[PDB]
């Protein structure tokens, strides 16, 4: 079927580090499709924070929505309701970095990504645990980068563009006892 | 075909890793239906201990068989044929740690697992090389009394852990 | 459709530290079947270096091919376009190791794998950046048809071969 498809799709990554690279093809007719329907979502795979941890999953508005609407590139992140989330701690409180990639090679010049990190907020509700509140809604940003700048260096090459999620892992001590 | 590839597919989720979280869900219906039919076993989906190394799977018994028959869940696990045999080391002789986990929020309380741990004996048959079942476990994991104490059964499902030892 | 489970093959290996060991049964057959059409080259699935890094992909010849053709088993790798291309540094410069195994068991006996390493010569033009620029690089006298029978290299007519890509360690500041 086409689940089965999506089940390979989200096998990478596995609990990988928080690190989702997704590559958004087809840019400018992706583009002009969201410019002929406005609030056109875009979705990544969902792709798990650790092994049987978070299930999250980024979504973007390449022609932007809220107050990046028709201007800019719009990013955001959201709990999915996970098989283990009855193992996990609640609420999600790892911090996020959302990047777009500056495809251009690491030899010859050194990238400049454009980035952003963030810390969820405890109160957001969707980082609350799943099937709480029957928001469902994303966190983000609305104007991540403007329609400008997304073409001032190597952030559309080949008619595609990378966006990397990364989760902070914890970290922490002992226990011991 | 797509019926077996879902079966590959939930075989890819596991590793290589070691540790194996096997989920059962819909606990009741199957209480009944192991309670309805002796000897009535589960069994998780095969893993591998490391990348290209041995292929095991975990069985279970949720109304319990042998000294456990009608009164606990009982656990096994199995060596299986798996196509890199020849590339290990026989027996098998790494430690394995069973884990019935306790569904509570860690921020909350801290969970407290029913967990089994025993180094494989290099005389039991299914720890020798596959060619050259004989499950090996606990038949009292766990009583149905005691899996109702805490958070074992939470929103009708429960989890099995097997955890591996690094070479 | 049949092509799912051949991904379901691929990433069943590519995430490792480029370690791709690739099982090719029924050797028999298929070095007779290799005897009967000359250059018939068997393909590894293909593996990842590192997560979103290099897409590479191991060939043989189990009836060998140029200087080998007929005596030996012929070794090559070669890069592949991959979709996380324009993120990675070029020409392929990773230092790669060729073994066949002997499937003998390590405790009983120490098994000696036929080994050979290699690190891609820049200007070697597959290992320039794919699509922007079919050779693979390798040994055309891997193993010969002698020496594969001499201990278990051919076990219960199957064959490991074992292609490991060594990963670096760059870093910066605090
Ligand atoms: O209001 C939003 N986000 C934030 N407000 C404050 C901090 S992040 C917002 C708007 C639209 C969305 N569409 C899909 C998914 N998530 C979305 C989130
Ligand atoms: O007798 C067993 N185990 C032990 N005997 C002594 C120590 S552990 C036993 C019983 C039932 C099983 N059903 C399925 C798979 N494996 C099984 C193993
Ligand atoms: O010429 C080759 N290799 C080398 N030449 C010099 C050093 S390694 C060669 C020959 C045949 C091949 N057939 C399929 C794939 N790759 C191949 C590579």
């Amino acid at each position: 079927m086409l689940q089965e498809l999506r089940r390979e799709l989200e096998e990478l990554s596995v609990g990988s580090d928080g690190v989702l690279i997704w590559k958004i093809g087809s840019y400018g007719r992706r583009l002009q499709e969201a410019k002929a329907k406005p609030n056109l979502e875009c979705f990544s795979p969902a792709f798990y924070t650790h092994k049987y941890g978070y299930k999250l999953q980024v979504s973007a508005f390449l022609n932007g929505n809220g107050s990046g609407e028709g201007t800019h590139l719009s990013l955001y992140i959201r709990v999915l309701p996970g098989a283990f989330d009855n193992l996990l701690e609640w609420p999600f409180a790892r911090r996020v970095t959302f990047s777009l990639l500056d495809q251009s090679d690491p030899g010859l010049a050194k990238p400049q990504h454009v980035t952003e990190t963030f810390h969820p907020d405890p109160n957001w509700k969707n980082f609350q645990k799943p099937g709480t509140w029957r928001s469902s809604l994303g966190f983000g940003y609305p104007k991540f980068i403007s329609h400008q700048d997304i073409r001032k260096r190597n952030y559309v090459r080949d008619d595609a563009v990378f966006i990397r999620a990364a989760v902070e892992l914890p970290r922490l001590e002992h226990h011991h006892h």
